[PDB]
């Protein structure tokens, strides 16, 4: 019944059949992206129409297509041929990654570079990375990956310990040609291993950790219906999954007495960029768009009970398409559980004699993905008190290089001769807002300091100000931690009992945004990452801050193009795009495998309720 | 046998006996503060001298004294008379708070003000608050409290729902005289009750929360020896308790191989100030120094198992002195336990085939205190990966006023006619550093953006810079979130295997600092709160950022005075004082009892270790 249910294997197979029937999926075609579309605005009024969007690649080099299918009706809604040099290449195919090492292994230039370094080609792994857009005119309209080399000494060796600096190659993964091999000079390949399961390196394992047992003897407090509809402690939502974005939350709402009150229509991480800050030509092109170029959902891990997710866990196993349109399940790819969260509210009152304490808890929805050396966890939290929070967890093995003799301003040393280039991990959260419905606006709120003088003779007063963002031209905003800057999303047509528009306040971490020079390729391609907050008017085709096709795509799409429309956002259907990230100067403690570091944001109700929403929580 | 052990009931009784015998504790004497002194530098050689520091007030108006006694040898080490008009008044006595309501109840001016408002005097509670120093010359050298009125309709009613605005009184708590009653005009007393245990207000309690059971079938992984010495997962420390500061951590060190490596010599919250930003003369003097004026440890709650602290809990029950020198135990006042903390490190490697996941945990040491309407939780965390973290949790009932007709730039509305004046809660963490020993220095680290051009042709490079703080005149620093500013404490004479000084990096939340005008009384008395980071040279007598006697001190005491010495801090025994706080514009959701909100900071190792310190953690 629910139009927000997860895609099923049968739906994916049926999309395959519809595409085949339409002549759009012959043997040379590959599915580079496939996902269910959300129901149209106002659609609830009518019957089910489950539509899927597909990006179809052609291994013969013919132009690819973007296609929308109605699986319900068995029809192709639209099919358009793409000019990729203009609008962007399709996301990288899992099958294209392996091409790189294979092709390089028989290239005379590559072999000569390896021989100069006394390296056995059979032991050289190649990290096949996205190419971006630089000065190589021959790449325009071609699907390129760039390869960086790492030595793997034996089958279970961590190759990341042994970067081969001074060497990079470019490969056309459709024509299967090595277009360039660049060798700027030999660097020693760091010899120390980074094998974090080798007893020689770990030493004797700790015997001091006693078990922590977390159980729910009566089961969890949330219910799951229709496969992915969650109800928990007044909250209601649907947990979606998309191969590009990963976990997507739909219809986040809170049951306040008799009213189901919407808060956020759709929440997702709509892009993530990982830009490298080492000016060496070996890596100066290196920027991952894990969401837009790689598709983070497709690399979601299967999460193990007791290790990845502890306690009473309810799993979802989302289905995605493989390269041929066949369904494949990611078993136990999404964890759902509730966690104790310490004290909720507490007061010991002298005058009344009443001592009161209540405990907090949060609902958790999470998944974990692996992109080469890096592993990222995506966690959404709902709290009893109405707070909504997202947290990203970064771990894995840091990307390495040689450490230059004489040091570096752009690389840190992890081990003898082993460097780790500086980089960032920057996320964009797309929050399609629906505070008490779709009529919303955003205000920027700053603390206001006041001068000592008349009306403030003791110089103690302080205040705040709010500025409504009325049009998209006014809605590209930056952090100001010093002035406690936040952004409030409110509904000017829905008032609380004190006659104030109901709202939610976004609290950012105020981490640095994109550091690259504004004239760089990456600043143009990751324009969203240069500012902390953007507000747009909702539109069906405005899904990602980087546009539909990010791979080898220049500036020209995404948020800067959307904002130019200068639409009314003052009491309208709006979308907040929040940039937030980590700036990583790797430390020795990050090696040989990195302890988790985190970044995120939260929203708290701001006069959304008529009083605390947790007065009906019982004593523990 | 450890000099860092908690005070025994007998030790306190011994101080009482020494004082009495010495003629220093007659019938008019009151103990306003009593605490054990830490060992002086390098004293681990000589045999111990357990010394206690005592502030003695005199209720007949005789001059107070600061006294040091040795319980080991049964002697008075020193007794010095204080000129309070010069150096500040002693902390407020619980017995002086009680004087205010009693005295006002028979004052004609107070009765006249209540009669105009038709309020039964027997129902009027008075919040007796610290006075500060303003324009009243007659207050110098006198102990004053200022009282604000709240109506309590019946014994179990929350009086905070019913503030009596336009009225304030000043009381001399020694001469027991009402020095002033100020009535600026009647404001309606808000009528709605704020009784969060009344079913009429809570509605039917939720029956939807199923149990979360946290147990440790083999007990906890930490050991407690000598009463308060903790060993857990490589960490070593002593948990102290002081009536002023509350929980204090001593000798935080980490066992790296066969070496016990010091990190922090002493960690405490050395002050916390709650300044109000409402320019009404009814409240414009209102600033709580919860630590310095009230003494937070004195009001520490007894914590209930299953309620306040969940799981396998080990309690400390610290002893403090009452006003007459008798020992009083705070039963179950400190919670100690370890918590699961999600994923520690994770990587799924394609090339090696090895899938690796480890879980994190943290040691928690916490207490909760109640200051009138407010309740604060203080939490220290030690993580497996070497991270040290502090978190304050703010809850309780917000301080209220009338909400003016026409609104307010300095007060928010919580309920009909009920206001909540704007205010801050600002903490000072005093960290007596000992990174690999006492020879330390601090560097300020900023991200450095780079311009596209020669050496950076693609404009992707970024870097960072570090500035050593060499002298105290250079060591008063502010946040810069935009530039990712942090501070590193290192030991220039202890290097890791890569030949870099070992260090720890402090990560601030970058919340706003003190908002008051720089010329205000509060900016002078709480100067520490105006800047994010201070570094001083260690000195025995430099304990609090606001000085020893905060109550009614005119200003300039503490950090500003210490810093003025301009001592060498470059490779010396130094102390870091971090200011961090919440700026609170109360929301409707904070009423009638406030859901917890939080603030804090953390420090992470920065090349302190030679590689990840958690490679020896076993699989779950
Ligand atoms: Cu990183
Ligand atoms: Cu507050
Ligand atoms: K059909
Ligand atoms: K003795
Ligand atoms: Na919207
Ligand atoms: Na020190």
């Amino acid at each position: 019944a629910s139009p927000f249910r997860l895609a099923s294997a049968g739906e994916i197979s049926e999309v395959q059949g519809i595409l085949r029937t339409a002549g759009l999926l012959g043997p040379e075609k590959r599915i580079a992206y496939l996902g269910v579309l959300d129901p149209a605005r106002g659609a609830g009024s009518e019957a089910e129409d489950r539509r899927f969007r597909v990006f179809i690649h052609d291994v013969s080099g013919a132009r690819p297509q973007e296609v929308t299918v109605s699986v319900t009706n068995g029809t192709v809604i639209s099919a358009v041929e793409l000019d990729t040099a203009a609008t962007g290449e399709l996301p990288v195919l899992e099958e294209e990654f392996e091409v790189v090492e294979q092709l390089l292994a028989t290239d005379e230039r590559w072999l000569k570079a390896l021989a100069a370094r006394n390296l056995d080609v059979s032991k050289v792994r190649v990290a096949p990375l996205s190419a971006g857009v630089f000065e190589y005119a021959e790449e325009r309209g071609r699907r390129i990956l760039r390869g960086l080399a790492f030595v793997q000494d034996f089958p279970e060796d961590s190759a990341w310990a042994h970067p081969v600096d001074g060497l990079v190659a470019y490969v056309d993964v459709v024509s299967k040609e090595v277009t360039r091999v660049i060798d700027t000079g030999v660097f020693p390949v760091p010899a120390e291993h980074g094998n974090y399961t080798d007893p020689e390196l770990t030493g004797p394992l700790r015997t001091t950790q006693k078990p922590i047992s977390i159980t729910q003897p009566e089961g969890p407090s949330f219910t799951v219906t229709g496969g992915n509809h969650i109800e928990w402690e007044k909250w209601s939502l649907d947990v979606g999954f998309d191969v590009r974005e990963g976990v997507v939350l739909h219809n986040i709402a809170f049951r306040d007495g008799d009213r189901l009150r919407p808060i956020i229509n759709r929440a997702s991480i709509a892009e993530m960029v990982v830009p490298y800050g080492d000016p060496s030509p070996i890596r100066s092109w290196q920027n991952y768009f894990d969401t837009g170029e790689y598709l983070v959902g497709q690399y979601a891990n299967s999460l193990e009970l007791g290790c990845d997710c502890l306690g009473d866990i309810t799993y979802l196993s989302p289905v995605i398409s493989d390269a041929f349109g066949n369904p494949r399940e990611i078993r136990n790819g999404i964890c759902m559980h509730e966690e104790d969260w310490g004290i909720l509210a507490k007061h010991s009152d002298l005058w009344s004699g009443i001592n009161y304490t209540r405990r907090n808890r949060r609902m958790v929805i999470s998944f974990f993905t692996t992109i080469g050396n890096y592993d990222y966890g995506f966690y959404w939290y709902l709290y009893l008190d109405g707070t909504i929070e997202f947290e990203a967890k970064a771990t894995g093995v840091v990307f390495t290089s040689a450490f230059p003799e004489g040091g570096s301003d752009n690389i840190s040393q992890l081990a003898p001769g082993l460097g780790a280039p500086f980089h960032q991990h920057i996320f964009s959260a797309r929050l399609d807002m629906a505070i008490d419905g779709f009529t919303n606006r955003v205000e920027e709120e700053d603390v206001v300091r006041q001068t000592m003088g008349p009306g403030n003779e003791r110089g103690n007063a302080f205040s705040r100000k709010r500025t409504v963002l009325t049009r998209e031209s006014e809605a590209v905003r930056e952090a100001d931690a010093r002035t406690g800057r936040t952004w409030i999303i409110s509904n000017p047509e829905s008032k609380n009992r004190l006659n104030e528009p109901v709202g939610y306040k976004l609290h950012a971490h105020n981490q640095p945004t994109l550091l690259a020079d504004p004239g760089s390729s990456i600043a143009r391609r990751a324009a969203f990452a240069t500012k902390d907050l953007w507000v747009t008017r909702y539109a069906d085709d405005e899904r990602y801050p980087t546009g539909d096709f990010v791979n080898q795509h220049s500036g020209g799409a995404g948020l800067p193009s959307y904002i130019a429309q200068d639409r009314d956002i003052d009491g309208q259907d709006i979308v907040v795009w929040h940039t937030f990230g980590l700036t990583h100067f790797p430390r020795v403690e990050d090696w040989p495998i990195m302890p988790v570091d985190t970044v995120g944001f939260k929203l708290r109700p701001e006069g959304f309720f008529d009083r605390s929403p947790v007065l009906d929580v019982p004593a523990n």
